[PDB]
Parts: C-alpha cells; structure tokens; sequence
DNA sequence: GCCGGTTAACCGGC
DNA sequence: GCCGGTTAACCGGC
C-alpha cells in the first residue's frame, strides 16, 4: 500500500475535521501524493488523453495492458468509444473504486467507508463477492498476481452540532484477510461486508493462494445459499399455497 | 387510490418542475391538495404516538397500530420505538413507504420512482419481493384483504441546464398487477423491479387471490434461483479449485 | 429486445 | 454477540 506508511499522517488530518464526502482523503492524498492518485474517472480520462492517437473502444481497452484491470476499472464499450477530451468521464457511483493511486504500474484501488459511530454498528457492503471471484477468476487465467491491492479506509463520524465531525479512522487490506473469515452477504447485493476495523489482517500465503482460497470459500458460500433459499423463501410460505 | 381522482392535476403540475442539480415536490402537492390524509411514513408514527401520551414502550406502542400487517409495514423497532418522545421523535429513515395517504383508516402506501429519463432504462428496484411475501402471509393470516393498496407514481426527468425537469409521470397500483409476471431481480436485494410505465394494471381476481398468486410466484422463482445460482456461481469457479 | 449485477451505507431481531 | 434484510435507482453485455 502506497497509503499504509503515511497513515499517521492522514489519520491525524481526518481526526476533528469537519463536513457540513468525508471522502476528502482525496484531498489529503491528492496534495501529497499528487503524482500518484486519481478518482477512478479520472485515471481513466488521464489515460486516455495521454494517447490521443488512440481510437474507438477495442483499441483503448488495450490502453490498461491488463485484463483483470480492464475488467476492475474500465467503462462499458459505447462510453469508451464515445469519450473525447470534449467528452470527459464524470464519476459515478458504480465505479468499482473511489480512490486509485499508482506507481510503477502497481495499483492500490482504495474504497472509504463511512460510518456514524453514534447509531447501531452496521456492517457495510465492500465489495460485490461476485465480482471479486471473477477478479480472482482473471488473476489466475492471466497470472496477475502481482498488479493490484484492493484497500479500505473507514473514516467514524458522529454529529456534532450543525456539522459531522470525523472521531477516528481506520486502514485494512482485503488481501491480508483470511479469504474463508469473509462475510457474503447474499441479499445486500451478493457484497462482501465488514467494519474496516475489524477485519483480519493474518493471512501468511501467496495472492495466487488468496485468489485460490477465496474462489473456494465463495463456491462453497454459493452452495450454502441456495440451500438457506428453500430453508427461508420457500418452507414457510408453502402453507399459504 | 386517493391520489387516482387527481393524479391528471398532479401529472400537470409536475411536469415542468425543476430541482436544483422530486418526491419533495409530489408530498408538496399532495399536502395543499389534500392536506387531510397526507403523512411521511414517520409523520405518521409520529401523529399517532403523539395523540397517546399515555401509551409508552414499544409493546402498548405497536398496539395501537390495530393491524399486525400495518405494523410490520409501517412500525419502526423495538428501542427505537420505547425510545420516541415528542422531544425525540421520528426522522425519515430503509422505510417501507415515501408517502402514505389515508382516509377512513384505509392506507394507501406510495412509492415515489424518480427516472433520468436520459439514460439507458434501467428498471428501478420497487419493493422488496420478500417482504412482499410477508407482507402477503400477513394479509392472508389476518384475513387483512381490503386495508391498504402498495401504489407507485414515476418521476420522469432529465438535465436541462442547471436544473433537473420534470418532463412526464405515470401512475401504477401493484395489486392490479399479474402477481406471476412480476420479475424479482434476486441480486438486487431480492427486489421487484419494473418501470411504473409498463407495468401491467388487468389483474382480474379478489386481493387474496392476488396474494396467494403472488405466494405461488415467490416460491417457485426461490426454487429456481436456488439452482440458478450454481449454473452462474459455482459451475464457472469450480475450475479454480478443483 | 432481453436481461441482471453494483454502488452507498444502513437497524434491529433473538 | 451473531446475524442479515432494505432503501435509492442505476448500465451495458450480446
Ligand atoms: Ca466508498
Ligand atoms: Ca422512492
Ligand atoms: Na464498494
Ligand atoms: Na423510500
Ligand atoms: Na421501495
């Protein structure tokens, strides 16, 4: 992580700012890593624009020099060819990143998490559980293994008066987990979810053995689904029928 | 529907409207036009629990709803519940309804579905088709078959400018829907999903067919996501671990 | 045309 | 402690 040795640093920044998007880490890491962090869009407009000779969808997707890459980061084919530097992508919420930082084609995608620590703790969706085994799926098939990290950043808020006042921070790394602790949550999404705080940080193999254990766990989650699915929407409606 | 007499009005004024870049504007309306029968969800939990000062604690709270299937749509939890006070009383909240309407204690549950009418259609999520079932169990259990209607109202809009516009509407009842040509999307937070505009509006049969029909849907699309989900998500990863 | 996955957290049961 | 269902619509593949 390009973040994990400034974290001092932004976790003391954060702590008693004030919103009236606390998601300005963008700022702080904007300013002081300013070389190496974008908004997923504009990474993507960055990259773009840096070869204009570069036309039409399939020739831009080449641009990323990565399937599993592509498949994280890139917009759908008609945006793609659509974009100019006239037509510029704008963010969205169903960017699979808010934060990319990257040096040295090493890519950390951050995602922050909000959370108002003043209501009862509530679990966040992370990350789609199916679009993380396809990501696993294509870093075997094409042996990335050494490319991304996928990052969280938890920023506790609580009202304080007119404004919501930042309280503490945490850091945690999705490939320093132990893939079989992570909870799917089928119904929320099929996501992933967990308090970055509270995420382990203990597993010891390699990123092909994390893309291994993890397309097991969700095979095996997958499984136990369907299964509560008869358990839960099917028996205790029966009756009625 | 108590919306349905005015909704050309509603439809007029709407269309034109702008916000600054809607179902603010659609309880606007409905609050001038009929005053009397429009709450939020949690100013309606609010005006009950404030005529019964006496009544504290959730449970002679969740008695005064007189109805276990409003209960389950309406109410908040437990602690939140025992916990309301006038000094601290209910704010908007995943609440079932945006606008409730009700008159002679019959409860019309509306469901404002804003659309850019710009992008690629997307079908929204409408409710969830789980507590749909519930919501079905309870009506069936109860014998609750004339009580409330769950409608929906469409906000068409699109960019123009600096503001957003509103540039059509469209107005649908679920319970005059075909219960079996419901799509559930499970992904998506096992939601119903269809656009207000296209959902048919012929069904022919009494609420509690409609709830038992709806019941009979539920189950069978359970059982076939069931196997579903190894056809999309084990066949094509058990590769990887064999 | 047809089809269904994803982002944002967020409440409250026992 | 442990567990998981709901609201907001929204995008792009053949
Ligand atoms: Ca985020
Ligand atoms: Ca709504
Ligand atoms: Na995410
Ligand atoms: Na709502
Ligand atoms: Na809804």
């Amino acid at each position: 992580s390009f973040i994990k040795p400034i974290y001092q640093d932004i976790n003391s920044i954060l702590i008693g700012q004030k919103v009236k998007f606390e998601k300005l880490v963008y700022k702080f890491l904007k300013e002081n890593l300013s070389d190496l962090t974008f908004k997923q869009y504009e990474y993507l407009n960055d990259l773009f624009m840096k070869n204009p000779a570069i036309i039409g969808h399939e020739a831009r997707y080449k641009l990323f020099n990565s399937p599993t890459l592509l498949f994280l980061l890139s917009r759908g084919k008609a945006a793609t060819e659509n974009w100019s530097i006239e037509n510029l992508f704008e963010e969205k919420q169903n960017d699979t990143a808010d934060i990319l930082l990257v040096k040295d084609q090493f890519y950390e995608l951050l995602d922050v998490k909000t959370r108002n620590i003043s209501k009862s703790a509530f679990a966040p969706n992370i990350i789609s559980a199916y679009k993380l085994a396809q990501t696993c799926a294509k870093m075997i098939d094409n042996k990335e293994f050494d490319l991304f990290d996928i990052n969280y950043l938890e920023v506790d808020w609580e009202l304080n008066g007119e404004d919501l006042v930042c309280v503490s921070t945490s850091f945690a790394e999705l490939f320093k987990s132990e893939p079989s602790e992570l909870y799917i949550n089928w119904a929320a999404a099929m996501q992933i979810q967990f308090h970055v705080r509270d995420l382990d940080q203990g597993f010891n193999g390699t990123r092909e053995e994390w893309a291994k254990s993890y397309l097991k766990h969700f095979v095996t989650q997958a499984e136990q689904r369907a299964i509560s699915m008869i358990d839960k929407f099917v028996k205790p409606f029966k009756k009625y029928i």
